[PDB]
């Protein structure tokens, strides 16, 4: 069974690894932003949007991963060395959520296509050597 | 940030724990049920329903979870400590996803309210004294 988290939103995992791995904020920063910009819709009893639905599942999923990695770090080894279980999650999967978290928060703010366009525009822009690219990078707004 | 997976769907975490711990299939059974019944709608570029989108995340999330919980099985040694993660997985989250997976597969199959009513009814039935309850439990079948 093969599911692209983005296919239903008009994008893919190809399109997101299209941006450099350091382009995205941290997972901790992206969650802080979710609360700060949307908590009431996110805690609301309404669907609101497919982006809202997806965002809530993605926030909570990182919750299911972190909770599991912390309870499993505590039960054999030192709280100073047990951060290999939480280290592990930020190496394999931590990058994946960084893309996914950002993608939806961004889509809520500016509009799905805006973010889609922004990804292709900013993507070809970052690859372009300094001398060949405009001084004004693509910008993300309404 | 404090979010109920079910609130937007007319349910709550209280409401699903209304049901016994053993009533739900394994996760492994639920995903194979899902694959076999829905692979094509779930793999579609279409939302279909809020249930579909929430489901896709959850199926995919269980993928990310097993990847983590198995990697710590690799880093273990004791025959009682390797079995420390799949003790938790069968207790804390495996139960959570079993409910969540089940809630959604079912809603797609039978209808949101259908699945909801069934939860109250089966819930009150299991709580109901044997001798006071009908022999025939509330039923989950194709409307």
């Amino acid at each position: 069974m093969d599911i692209d988290p983005y296919k239903e939103f008009g994008a893919t995992v190809e399109l997101l690894s299209f941006l450099p791995s350091d382009f995205f904020p941290s997972v901790r920063d992206l969650l802080d932003t979710a609360a700060a910009l949307y908590r009431d819709a996110l805690e609301s009893p309404e669907h609101c949007s497919p982006h809202h639905t997806a965002l809530r599942q993605a926030i909570l999923c990182w919750g299911d991963l972190m909770t599991l990695a912390t309870w499993v770090g505590t039960n054999l080894e030192d709280p100073a060395s047990r951060d290999l279980v939480v280290s592990y999650v930020n190496t394999n999967v931590g990058l994946k959520f960084r893309q996914l978290l950002w993608f939806h928060i961004s889509c809520l703010t500016f509009g799905r296509e805006t973010v889609l366009e922004y990804l292709v525009s900013f993507g070809v822009w970052i690859r372009t050597p300094p001398a060949a690219r405009p001084p004004n990078a693509p910008i993300l707004s309404t």
